[PDB]
């Protein structure tokens, strides 16, 4: 296969379904990335991961730099060898986290300092360094280092950081390029910024197209502004990016909310919620999400949902998983997590069965009169 | 197949390897078998318990009256069904961990009255409830209610606690009698006690001939008293069981015990000391546990162990156990002690061939040279 290869087999409205092709593999569009926060997909072996359908799977490049090493998982092969996953890998670039869980992070033009909240230890994380990581890794797809606007903002604030995340943009670009290898056989996404204001959505898309990326994600959009929030900044912030690259909406999963944004051209997800749903108790049916920690579900002879085709439901009922997940088994957890990929991965499929069929209108609509 | 039929096809000195046919499958013997605590084997699909080569687990009683309740998984088709294991079962009386695990435990003829360490609720575990309960359960091989004498144990005291297994042996005897479906698709196993001593063994041995069991297991041996005592009261205690019947060595399990055990005639064992090894970062090798938390593994690429065969060793490094152990993640629970259940299956069956071909001791020998 190329190194980087889009192409849309059908659309309706906004929606669009085809396929990434990339060395390691095919990517179906809309495509829904499982997340691995620490070299692992939370309760899963690689095997069971793919069983689900996923195509590819998102790592965490500020994790990694800590508690493995980039270094040392280079030294050991690479992240996909080290994991056990041979399909295509998007690495976030670490500047997202460091803002959050992080401490006494330092800010400048040049990067971000920070102290590990777990050695406590220092660190300084910039575009160039946050592109070399990634490339530590082996990361198939490789996310631009920017600055997440906090929400909310004022307009001022979020021109600033959307400038810089664009200068740092431009900074990601000459890093990949120069790295032979990895702008050989790895591709880059530019990400735009600008909060929810337009005209910054603008000079954002404009400057992204303007250095030229082989996808573009739609950041700052989880951050809490409320779904009705986001999808009005999604109706014309999509439209700003090049149409025959993907469009990626990092850190967005609810269904309703991959729905909706497909709804408005987005091609590529990403959440932590189908893993983190998986010990919390939250189980995903087209029902609507249920918590199999209910005690209704005690002597519950159901599969967590009727029609989940996942090995879960065609194996275990709500009465057992309910037992496990209280009882605190590590079972549970596997179990729950492996359903609510799987539940994500049906979602997907459906999504781009009814966009190659011109149908997916009338599937959203179904969706959301059964699962609300 | 019959309800219950133990045939020995090989022996070496006080050594046996055969086979213990039942309803629901075929028991290879010396058999190891995993441990479901609460309903689960930790960490593990029922399928990848089999994928070890496990031909039988066990179920805790005490865990399950208390968590999901005897009735309730009645109700629910029953632990096989239940958890998705349809193989043989053996299910422990509950009374050993009543008094360990339990709270303001006031214990008479009749039987035990204990406090849930969970709910502080209360519970009367008699022979007659306990034989109900592992019938609720749908276990296939039941053990008698028994009291574990505490170690050390005076003549006196000793005595009087066998004595009273022994009589609450014969009523765990006809309480499984008198529930026709039980007697006739389950065995019951009796419980050998008498502590360290010779004639109080002899005293609980011919008590349990006397009634009559499918299997008799050594019991009151996995109490801290070290492998050369252990050892000491199985040379005296196993010729003292009826030869034609299995005998189960209660919760022994480290490598070098069960291989001294099966040399003294054991042909069943238990233990989570594989299952909570694969938390606490102990993996099994033919060269010796190692901890795979130690630093030294932190880039050491080989397997666990270089010859297992288990899908862990095929699959992941050391280096990667390393790291998701001490990152606390699930996948590194689950990869352990799947490496260690295989490594412990590997164990019985390198155990049951060398019986076979007459070569047992020699393995035992040369086991022990390279293990220590
Ligand atoms: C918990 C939600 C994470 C979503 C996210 N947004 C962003 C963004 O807007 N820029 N860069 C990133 O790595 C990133 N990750
Ligand atoms: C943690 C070790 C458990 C071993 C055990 N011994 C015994 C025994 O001697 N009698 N009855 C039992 O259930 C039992 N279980
Ligand atoms: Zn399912
Ligand atoms: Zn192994």
């Amino acid at each position: 296969r190329p190194r980087f290869s889009f192409s849309i087999a059908a659309r309706e409205g906004k929606a669009r379904t085809g396929t990434i092709e990339m060395k390691r593999g095919v990517i179906r569009t809309p495509a829904f990335m499982p997340v691995g926060t620490a070299a692992t997909v939370k309760a899963l072996k690689p095997e069971t991961v793919r069983a689900t359908g996923a195509d590819i799977i998102l790592g965490n490049t500020y994790h990694l730099m800590l508690r493995p090493g980039a270094e040392r998982i280079a030294k050991l092969g690479g992240l996909h060898s080290f994991m056990g996953w041979d399909r295509p890998i998007l690495t976030d670039s670490g500047g997202y986290q460091v803002m959050s869980l992080s401490s006494l992070t330092k800010q400048s033009e040049e990067g971000v300092t920070f102290k590990s909240h777990l050695d406590g230890s220092r660190h300084m994380l910039s575009p160039e360094r946050s592109i070399e990581i990634q490339h530590l890794l082996g990361s198939d797809i490789v996310m631009a280092f920017d600055e997440c606007t906090p929400y909310p903002a004022t307009p001022s604030r979020a021109a600033s950081s959307m400038e810089r995340s664009m200068r740092w943009a431009k900074r990601s670009r000459d890093a990949f390029d120069s790295r032979k290898e990895q702008a050989e056989n790895a591709a880059l996404f530019g990400i735009q910024q600008g909060s929810v204001f337009e005209n910054l959505r603008q000079q954002s898309a404009d400057a992204l197209a303007e250095i030229g990326f082989d996808g573009y994600a739609v950041g700052g959009l989880a951050v809490g502004e409320g779904q009705d929030e986001m999808f009005r900044v999604l109706d014309f912030s999509v439209p700003m990016l090049p149409d025959d690259k993907p469009h990626y909406l990092m850190g967005v999963g609810k269904p309703d909310d991959i729905v909706g944004a497909v709804e408005r051209g987005i091609d590529m997800f990403d959440c932590v919620l189908p893993t983190r749903s998986g010990r919390n108790g939250q189980a995903f049916t087209w029902d609507g999400p249920i918590n199999i920690r209910n005690a209704r579900f005690s002597e519950d002879l159901k599969p967590l949902d009727s029609e989940c085709h996942c090995a879960v439901c065609q194996k275990w009922s709500r009465a057992y998983i309910h037992h496990l997940i209280r009882a605190g088994e590590i079972l549970g957890a596997m179990l729950m997590t492996e359903h609510n990929i799987a539940f994500y991965q049906q979602l997907m499929q459906k999504i781009r069965d009814s966009i190659s069929e011109g149908r997916f209108s009338q599937f959203a609509q179904d969706f959301r009169a059964r699962y609300f």
